[PDB]
């Protein structure tokens, strides 16, 4: 079922803690959804997807996730 917090995180593979959704419908830890998109050039952390919520900074030449993350309360 979609938007379980009991999976194991795909980032950290540790119990999830303040859980959000990624575009891709898993659920990750809030900072790891985050550092991973960032650190990933926008790229799922269980598929691989290119997401379309990330956007590159030409400023500070890094990703940055403007859309796609919703967290679960
Ligand atoms: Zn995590």
């Amino acid at each position: 079922p979609l938007g379980s917090v009991s999976e194991a995180c795909p980032v950290c593979e540790k119990t999830v803690q303040n859980p959000c959704v990624l575009e891709t419908g898993y659920v990750a830890c809030y900072p790891c959804a985050i550092s991973y998109l960032v650190n990933n050039e926008g790229h799922c952390p269980v598929t691989n997807k290119k997401l379309l919520g990330c956007t590159y900074n030409k400023h500070t030449n890094k990703w940055e996730v403007v859309t796609g993350i919703r967290k679960l309360i």
